[PDB]
């Protein structure tokens, strides 16, 4: 159905490709990337975190062959030159990480794509959608360059929505206990961020996150209510959001969990999940939802301050999200 | 000068021992442990987190010779039999982890020690002390079985005092991103806590902590105002407390860090440290203070909610503290 | 069809169980273990290495219920008392690690079993079998207490076979670069091996291995010909055998790889595997074969000294082997 | 006293700098790097593997201040323009790994330096020296561009020399169980070697090494006799060489170890060390010798085939060697 194009075949583009595999409504017809297809097929087939792909993968000249379908692999430095229109690609997933400003991402529209999905926080985008939270606010007439926000923001937004609507958030702080990402260094090497310059798998690393400020793009009533940071730790995947919120109503742990459980089971089914089991981060590896409440961690003090901890597979969850956004957009007409 | 005996020469016992070499007022004359002296001396000399003890260590019979000082190695299963008194031991550091109830810990006093310092949160102790917070409260005449609380309570208590005294805490919530300890399992193996049963070096494992509620023992005024949880991560030593608190006065980040810096430099000097550098966990391994403020992480929202981040080497800091209390108690009279 | 009883439900009991689930011809009717059924259902369901078991697991009083079937759980400290005979269990997988001496292991026979498989090296067993190497030497009339050797011996044996057979081994030395085990310590702690007393996820640990010398039990001709050690490294599963051997014949890499490859596709299929891809340890997690030749690592010197590197998932391969042997043994007459 | 300048201030230039501090005959007066002075000063101060520099470090505009001495920091892309001459730099440590061919590295002779030490295997160099094995072969007249080889060659060479000299090596094969390096990827990312594209802290990764053949440069009589490979494992520093060799003489475990211990104590004192303690990789972090024989692992089969296991701090020992080499060259005249 919707013919999709992926710019950048790094971790996110490959994870999106793996997510799309599972979808009959979306069809990845071409990727753009300067790495040789041999490398790229090796990387698609074998993953240290996600394991071997469940599909036969091979290389034909410069293209990829995944279960008999040949994937055109372009190798343009210029988005402008991708000719998405010529191969009937409607939607472009912009994952290089170099085209996050609207003017750079609109080059894919110039080349014929009809919509661009920036898989990361952007500048000047038409709209930032956090699926489950504000997809209803997408206007096909007016929104062509769309942001799917960050992994952290997709985790937080669903449950800040529930808490906010159900009890009202006065203010709140988050900390994300996150796995190392390809942004960090293996051993101490120069980095913009002096924290992130330190051997990644050796320390607990205080760092920044715009996740808390970005929840405002999807829930405007939370504008100026949240703040938070990050702690990168020696795990390669799965991270957790820890939110301390000062509520307007007086609650109990049970009320809170009960409201969280209802949204997961109803309105947010498939996005927000709820768990009453005592699991650890390796158990959420491969998870596709954007946030799972760790129900036994919910805690309340003086009936107004609540602590809510939620799990996210930061590579799978987010990737499933891009494919759903892709699908959602197309349903609104292209 | 004060003669000390240690019950249990595991990590805390070896750690206390290491710290004591540096305090000229203390003099460790005996340790009690079931392990053969060869292994204990191998373990004292060589440590994976702390490196090689700087001291000649040998075995003379069933004893250890550390810097040419004979250390009696008893191997008694019951505290009633240590007969501290024959050897002249005044203070006993109870670090087995087994005799934390008054009932067990008081047996050493029966055996002849003048005082007992339980190197863990205790039950029915005479008093629980956090050096820098309430050592003032110690009564030599009535307090004989003293608790040194935990590593995490020694971390939070000192900076909760400042916050509370400057701007007053309404309610707060903490999370400690903590290094794995010997209480966890290597591979999935049985355990009372199904969280702690999982491969410790492979995950992010939420677990409970009593460190928040235990602040109320040392700062009575914070009774029912703090709560928290822990997350053990794949690091061998060094932890971080993340406090989110609702203050009474509207404040600034600058005002919050100047109160803490002032404290660190004045009254709490040696206990509380203040850092304005972008350091990481490995940088604090070997740090002897109880709490180091990660000044670059202070945050406020709405002038009332603050986020404070404090570093601590859960094994080195706590140890120094134990020796500090020993030296402090002895200074009041035996 | 063949009813199996499992003595001990730790990692090997649990993996053997998980392995058995995939053979309709084996049926685990009962396990014997002192941990609570709540703790065992939990540990059966979630593994940090092996992931979630795809099977409905619940507790039914004192028993487990897995996929429809109800597994009786026993909690006998004494095998004498197991009454294998009355529940109709024919083969007992003895995997406690406490009854490796024929005499102890034989207690399962007194209680009703027909055969015993010791999942580890044994003392005075009737026979020690490496499936693919000597199951043909198994005698249903004379062999009742069987050993399945160790994980490492199952890796080495199959290709030492082939190498010896084709070219002839004069002398050889192995090193196994092995994953940490439940036998090591999280943090420096007393252990009989002073090397295994050190923090397992922090160092490269030289240690001993019986593996090399135990090949002689399956290939008598290599008696006195091989030797080796182990190095435990900071990974939780998957290991690698490195063999440097002096051959009697002049050979080339192509010669040795082709032989290795012929046996894997022929006689040793499903036990020995061959790979010309540049994979890493993680890619072998989940692997059921006993040994996978890393073909790109075969190396020759003076036509006579070869280096062969072979992979093994030391938890899964080994578990599939115990399952296969139970089925081989049943098949020869019970 | 001798004035050295470093080209490239990465881990090796910084490790050489730290080592230099101790050497009183050497004096680094300038470093060349494109990284700002701020990051550089941060990275020299704190190290995730070596700890905090015992030196006061600061920034004086674009330069570094280390214990009062202002170190000039140039930032030229091309060695010819470094004007070593005007600042009086006689020796240049070429640690970028970009100017390994003679012709490139000789560009520093053009900017005024008298000698260049390439801290890596080189191509067409005047001489490759392994300190303690062939430094006697150095000619001040004939040799201007010199290679210090690799960390791995520096570990093998000193003990292969001994074994051969004493027993005569017929053929041999090595495995280096190595720490990850800055050359590997944190998560699966493109790389020329598909083994090294794989998340480094998650696996055992086989890869090549030239250290084995590299030894003939230093011991020509072993030309064509050694070959070997590498296994990159999840540790940040400290590695071990595993040598299996076929000797010419019949030997005993005991004669092998005495020869090495004899080497260790006289001739090779400071290069080769000998250990009879059951230590682990962590115990060697900071070791400045090149090779440390793990006496407890020596093994013999048929009086002829032997196993020798040597420890090397791959960043510390190698650095001290460069410093040692810089001081030796200089002692012969400049």
């Amino acid at each position: 159905a919707v013919k999709v194009g992926i710019n950048g075949f790094g971790r996110i583009g490959r994870n999106v490709f793996r997510a799309a595999l599972k979808n009959p409504d979306i069809e990845v017809v071409a990727v753009n990337d300067l790495t040789d297809a041999n490398t790229l097929a090796h990387l698609l087939k074998y993953d240290s975190v996600h394991g071997r792909l469940d599909a036969e993968v091979s290389v034909n000249g410069n293209n990829l062959v995944v279960n008999g379908k040949e994937i055109i692999v372009k190798a343009e430095r210029d988005p402008e030159n991708l000719a998405w229109g010529e191969i009937g690609v409607d939607i472009v997933v912009e994952s290089t990480g170099r085209f996050t400003k609207r003017e750079d991402a609109a080059k894919h529209l110039e080349a014929g794509a009809k919509k661009v999905i920036i898989s990361a926080p952007a500048k000047n985008e038409d709209i930032t959608i956090v699926m489950g939270v504000n997809q209803d606010k997408y206007d096909p007439k007016a929104h062509h360059v769309i942001s799917n926000a960050s992994c952290t923001t997709n985790c937080l937004a669903p449950f800040a929505k529930v808490l906010h609507e159900q009890f009202g958030i006065v203010r709140g702080m988050m900390t994300t206990v996150h796995s190392y990402t390809n942004d960090q260094r293996i051993l101490d090497l120069p980095h913009k961020d002096l924290r992130r310059a330190r051997a990644a798998a050796e320390s607990i690393i205080p760092t920044t996150t715009g996740a808390a400020k970005a929840v405002a793009l999807v829930l405007p009533e939370l504008k100026g209510k949240l703040n938070g940071m990050a702690m990168r730790v020696p795990t390669p995947n799965v991270s957790v959001v820890d939110l301390v919120a000062e509520l307007e109503k007086e609650v109990t742990v049970e009320e809170v969990n009960a409201a969280l459980k209802a949204a997961a089971e109803g309105e947010l089914k498939g996005i927000l999940a709820y768990s009453e089991e005592p699991l650890v981060s390796r158990d959420y590896n491969g998870s596709t939802v954007s946030s799972t409440i760790d129900a036994l961690s919910t805690m309340v003090i003086d009936g107004k301050m609540v602590k809510v901890v939620s799990w996210y597979d930061n590579e799978t969850g987010y990737s499933h999200r891009v494919v759903d956004l892709a699908a959602y957009i197309a349903s609104k007409g292209l």
